């Protein structure tokens, strides 16, 4: 039924890794990450979203905090209100809290919906990666080892499965007899491998990472 390992990199649905700074914007990331996937699946076009006006616009009413925090699942439902979001380009990432500043004018993706999995089911993140895309996640990010981590598959013993930091689920494999959960993060290239982290897979919801997965689609019409 599913491949044994997938890397939505392969096939041209993943923009650059960001760098957030010292704005605490891993959520907006998150979100952005995985509507640019489906962006490119539906339109051909690979195109950075802001999460700048995630940031600054998917606010109070939706939860969210800005630099302070927040979560995916409202910014998508900030941007199917809004009837769109902005590109990067047009609205860039100034780890700042700013005023909002959308401009439809310059309008890169709208959201048809979003779905929420179910929490720890490794199973189902797993089925949503190969037969969605990209899948928003969160993952306990509070362990000096993470902010270390340079290669290979991570693992922390004393990782908790509550979250606290926003990453893209891009893909999953098994090095041989480790499987992991390809991961995007927004801390640079600089970060792991190239700004991503390979992630224990099937070690019982290691880090939260299926802890609350969620997903966006852009339909036709
Ligand atoms: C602990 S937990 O794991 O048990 N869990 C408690 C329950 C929970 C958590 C997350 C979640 C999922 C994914 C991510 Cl990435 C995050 C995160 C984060 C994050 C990222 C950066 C900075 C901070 C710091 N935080 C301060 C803050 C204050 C105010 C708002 C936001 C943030 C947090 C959280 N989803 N759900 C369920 C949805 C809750 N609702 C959201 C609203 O309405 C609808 C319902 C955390």
């Amino acid at each position: 039924i599913l491949p044994d390992s997938v890397d939505w990199r392969e096939k041209g649905c993943v923009t650059e890794v960001k760098y957030q700074g010292s704005c605490g914007a891993s959520w907006a990331f998150s979100a952005v990450g995985a509507l640019e996937a489906q962006l490119k699946l539906k339109t051909g076009k690979l195109v950075s979203l802001s999460a700048q006006n995630l940031v600054d616009c998917s606010t109070e009413k939706y939860g969210n905090k800005g630099c302070n925090g927040g979560f995916m699942t409202t910014a998508f439902q900030y941007i199917i209100d809004n009837k769109g979001i902005d590109s990067d380009a047009s609205y860039p990432y100034k780890a700042m809290d700013q005023k909002c500043q959308y401009d439809s004018k310059y309008r890169a993706a709208t959201c048809s919906k979003y779905t929420e999995l179910p929490y720890g089911r490794e199973d189902v993140l797993k089925e949503a990666v190969a037969n969605k895309g990209p899948v928003s996640v969160g993952v306990d990010a509070r362990h000096p080892s993470f902010f270390l981590y340079r290669s290979g598959v991570y693992y922390e013993p004393s990782c908790t499965q509550n979250v606290n930091h926003g990453v893209l689920v891009v893909g999953y494999g098994d090095l041989n007899g480790k499987e992991y959960w390809l991961v995007k993060n927004s801390w640079g290239h600089n970060f792991g491998e190239e700004g991503y982290i390979r992630m224990a897979r099937n070690k019982g919801n290691h880090c939260g990472i299926a802890s609350f997965p969620s997903y966006p689609e852009i339909l036709q019409g």
